[PDB]
DNA sequence: TCGTGTAAGCAGTCCGCG
DNA sequence: GCGGACTGCTTGC
């Protein structure tokens, strides 16, 4: 097999490297490699490097890593340009490494574990860690075992071994119900002393050396707290233990407001899934605890104790253990869903970093220009300091609200990055520029052609068309790979749907579900067996369908946000290629390319309608237009169509064989108008949407800017078996919003969409006459928590203090003299609800950490004092009048002649 | 919230507005 | 009460 690299890291003068030999073995190996970097020479002087602009270039050699870091110095210091690739283990990797790196998943050692720390005092600090650690779940992907480590004796209680025989059965027979599946794979190791137990863990750790180091929160908890627990124990050389290398840094995170500590443990690559899970998800949580997001993600119930977590340790260890290691078994779960582990190494081995700075587009790009470069012997030039300055962005249309009963959507594919392949966008492409006219001008093509030699930008760039630039040549590359995994994502979506009508009639058999590879759209086959199915093979194969198509989201949703943040890089001042010319450049061409196609799309269907000054678009933002068609269907007429999927593949039709053809054709036009180098506009069809036919739905509702609603039969290709409705903005997207009310809010706008008026009047009766009984957490706001000491003033609210701030300090008041009660931590989410006047706590809110109950000490007082009068007008009854009375509808029945009678 | 970009919505504070 | 200036937060692209 082909050798890849495991972990890389420089360590003065060498580079350590851990990395999978052609036999498949893990190796370790000390390199004193000579790094080299890059002046400027006269033009007499024969060489075959070139900068990026095609200047001369002597390569430089240095005796060691130490002697080209200070001649890098020493070149400021003179006022030259010291070029190359200054993060030295970047080269490294690239002149080890010098083809595509084919990796084998099942060699490289994923580690993932969880510590517990009964603490009596509070929650147990890492940096202090002066409790003892009584249990590690370490799981090892390569032997696929639990390892349990478990303190039998402590200062804070002497407990029995846990029994295994416990823990599997159901917590109906007083067990702990640990997953059958995993039983077989646990390893216990019970321990008389913490010293035995964190010896034999490091030695564990010495013979299993984690490659990725994973679990929740270790980053900010777990790793610093063994590190410094071991530290306090025997000293910081059996702590530096934790490194295949024995280097450790603390490296000190900083944001806005305070900074933080974390271990850097060099030779291992840590990628906290709590992170992972962040930046991969595309999700934003009122809460971050492994309960609240593994109910999200897999539907498993919260695990339940009684007592604090604090005491759960002395009174029920057997539970204390078996929740130890269901928690780590829960991020493998996770992790068998999302696949974030298999994304980070797909994208850190194709850009040749650290498998850690997947964290980091700015180094992810760095390294894939910076490899694409050196291919051809070109030199990459050095980073520059840059003030943070403000540039433009997209163009959002100004919607009239209203009620908007059809609809068809359309969009550009991946529309930064083909403005960027388009126009041929990249720091060494850049041809000069052109006297710019005003916007509109370009959009109504009335302004001078801007070049007829170079590709041009509306923000008067010009860019060379004989050659791709780097920038352009190494986004298609991923845009590339994104189109094939989002290709398998919507066949599978596809599927899905196919098993969903199936399930109308299953058949009353005992038979299994179909061998089949999701990722493709099922033969006539497959589906005539499908329709012959039992629900429970049904069941399994739509799971199965599920779980393909979040794989492809997966994949295909970070490859797209990979690329985005390319464009975006551009205009942040610590990227290598930071440039506002180019930044500007995309964003001006995308509000021409909006405003240019909107007004296509208008002339081309006043054309068809025969009516002049009509707007058919309704709505834009960024690189979309909704096209009100109305119109359409009316031409037709309503009485003509059998049923809603009768309309829908009208409308389907008229929008790939009418209007694709004539948004093509006016991108086209725009395309020559900007003498760009190649063509790659491409508005494809996103959603179909309209009310059920014959109902008294009304289909959609825009209120404003960046919030709407629309009852879709049909996106990206994906014809639904049940109608679902994209909402966008509106308040049953925001995790800010109550869980109860997100709820009530959705059902209040699918009557609105497919019932109509007096369907919505009905629920809203209902809603607001019980609603008093629903679940307090399922009623409380969320909000961050940020600048909690700024605005406290001796325990009450300083000037200006936010309202879930306020909140806060009402709780501080509340539980104050409290060691056990929990605290809100500055930084994370709190749930928040208002207080009735004249409550004991003081003020008119209260707030407390999300995802959990609020403390025992002053629940029963919260309850007795919630304000559910103001909490429904806020939360509920405001958004609503908002839709309502943007739809033209009422959501209480208004008086009529009728009543007399 | 260490980690690519901008546009823009709504909640709430403060205070003007005769 | 509603708006504007402002902070804070969050979402859509
Ligand atoms: N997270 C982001 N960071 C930077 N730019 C973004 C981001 N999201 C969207 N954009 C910009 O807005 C443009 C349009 O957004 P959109 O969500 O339609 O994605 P897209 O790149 O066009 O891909 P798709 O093919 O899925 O539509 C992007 O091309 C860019
Ligand atoms: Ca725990
Ligand atoms: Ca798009
Ligand atoms: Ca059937
Ligand atoms: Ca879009
Ligand atoms: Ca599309």
């Amino acid at each position: 097999m082909k050798e890849f690299y495991l972990t890389v890291e420089q360590i003065g003068d060498s580079i350590f490297e851990r990395y999978i030999d052609s036999n498949g073995r893990e190796r370790t190996r000390e390199v004193e490699y000579k790094p080299s970097l890059f002046a400027h020479c006269p033009e007499s002087q024969a060489t075959k490097y070139f900068d990026i602009y095609g200047k001369p270039c002597t390569r430089k050699l240095f005796a060691n890593m130490r002697d080209a870091s200070q001649w890098i110095k020493r070149m400021e210091d003179i006022g030259l340009e010291a070029l190359g690739m200054d993060d030295f283990k970047l080269a490294y990797l690239s002149d080890t490494y010098n083809y595509e790196i084919k990796y084998d998943h099942t060699k490289i050692r994923v580690a993932n574990f969880d510590i517990e720390v009964t603490s009596p005092d509070g929650f147990p600090e890492p940096s202090q860690a002066k409790h003892p650690i009584d249990a590690i779940t370490h799981y090892d992907s390569i032997d696929d075992r639990f390892y349990v480590f478990d303190l039998l004796n402590s200062p804070y209680g002497n407990v029995e071994e846990w029994s295994i025989e416990i823990a599997a059965k159901l917590q109906e027979q007083g067990g702990d119900e640990v997953p059958s599946e995993i039983i077989d794979k646990i390893i216990y190791m019970p321990f008389d002393n913490e010293k035995e137990l964190l010896m034999e863990y490091l030695n564990f750790w010495q013979q299993k050396t984690p490659v990725i180091l994973t679990g929740w929160n270790v980053e900010s908890f777990a790793i610093p707290y063994v590190y410094n627990r071991i530290k306090n124990i025997f000293g910081e050389s059996t702590a530096k233990r934790l490194s295949p290398h024995r280097k450790t840094r603390v490296k000190v995170i900083e944001n806005m407001y305070g900074s933080r500590e974390i271990i850097t443990l060099f030779g291992i690559s840590v990628l906290d899934y709590i992170d992972l899970y962040k930046k991969f998800s595309f999700t934003n949580q009122p809460s971050y605890s492994l309960d609240y997001i593994s109910e999200f993600e897999l539907n498993v119930g919260k695990l339940k104790y009684d007592g604090p977590i604090s005491k759960l340790r002395e009174s029920n260890h057997q539970r204390y253990i078996s929740y130890n290691i269901i928690a780590v078994y829960r991020v493998l779960q996770i992790d068998a869903k999302r696949q974030f582990i298999n994304l980070s190494l797909d994208m850190g081995y194709y850009a040749k970093i650290q498998i850690q700075s997947v964290f980091s587009p700015i180094k992810t790009w760095d390294a894939i220009i910076f490899n694409s470069l050196k291919e051809q012997n070109k030199v990459i030039p050095q980073g520059r300091s840059h003030p943070v300055q403000p540039y433009p962005g997209a163009f959002v249309k100004e919607p009239i609200p209203n009620r908007y009963k059809y609809v068809m959507s359309f969009d550009l594919t991946s529309a930064y990055p083909s403005i960027i392949r388009q126009v041929n966008i990249s720091p060494e492409t850049i041809a000069g520029t052109f006297k710019v006219a005003p916007l509109h001008d370009y959009i109504n093509a009335v302004a001078e052609r801007p070049s007829d030699v170079y590709s041009c930008s509306p923000n008067g760039m010009m860019y060379y068309k004989d050659r791709d630039g780097v920038v352009p040549t190494e986004i298609t590359k991923v845009f590339n790979q994104r189109k094939e995994h989002k290709g398998y994502m919507l066949a599978a979506q596809r599927n899905g749907e196919i098993i969903k009508e199936a399930l109308h009639n299953p058949n009353l058999s005992v038979d299994e579900p179909l061998d089949v590879d999701y990722r493709f759209d099922f033969s006539d086959e497959i589906k005539e067996k499908i329709k012959k199915l039992s629900a429970k093979s049904l069941n399994e194969m739509l799971f199965r369908a599920q779980r393909t198509e979040v794989a492809g989201m997966t994949a295909q949703i970070n490859r797209k946000a990979l690329i985005n943040g390319l464009a975006g890089a551009l205009g942040n001042v610590w990227f290598r290629y930071y440039d506002l010319r180019n930044a500007t450049a995309i964003t001006t061409f995308g509000q021409m390319a909006l405003q240019w196609i909107e007004r296509k799309v208008n002339e081309y269907l006043n054309e068809v309608c025969g009516t002049e000054g009509e707007a058919f678009v309704l709505y834009g933002d960024t690189d979309s237009i909704y096209v009100s068609a109305d119109k359409i269907i009316d031409k037709v007429g309503e009485s003509k169509f059998r049923d809603t999927n009768h309309w829908v593949d009208f409308l389907d039709k008229f929008a790939r064989e009418r209007m694709e053809p004539a948004i093509d054709r006016g991108f086209r036009e725009m395309c020559e108008y900007m003498n760009n180098k190649q063509h790659l506009m491409f508005m494809d069809r996103e959603a179909i949407a309209g009310p059920p036919l014959g109902s008294k739905g009304i289909g959609g509702f825009w209120t404003g800017k960046k919030r709407y609603a629309l009852n879709v039969w049909d996106m990206e290709g994906t014809r639904y078996a049940e109608p679902k409705l994209k909402i966008m903005g509106l308040e049953t997207q925001k995790s800010s919003t109550p869980k109860a009310v997100q709820k009530a809010l959705k059902e209040c706008i699918r009557r609105m969409l497919q019932e109509g008026e007096e369907s919505l009047q009905e629920y809203f009766k209902e809603f607001e006459k019980e609603f008093r009984q629903l679940n307090y957490i399922s009623i409380a706001s969320v909000s961050s928590a940020n600048n909690i000491a700024k605005y406290d003033v001796g325990g009450f609210p300083g000037p200006k203090c936010p309202f879930h701030i306020r909140g806060i300090l009402t709780y501080n008041r509340a539980i104050k003299g409290n060691i056990d009660a929990p605290q809100v931590v500055e930084g994370e989410k709190v749930y928040v609800l208002p207080l009735r006047e004249g409550n004991p706590f003081g003020d008119k809110c209260i707030a407390w950490p999300s995802g959990t109950e609020i403390t025992d000490l002053i629940k029963d007082d919260v309850l007795h004092w919630m304000d559910y009068t103001v909490l429904l007008e806020k939360t509920f009854i405001k958004p609503l009048e908002g839709f309502t009375s943007a739809a033209k509808l009422d959501y209480e029945k208004k008086a009529s002649l009728f009543d007399m009678f």
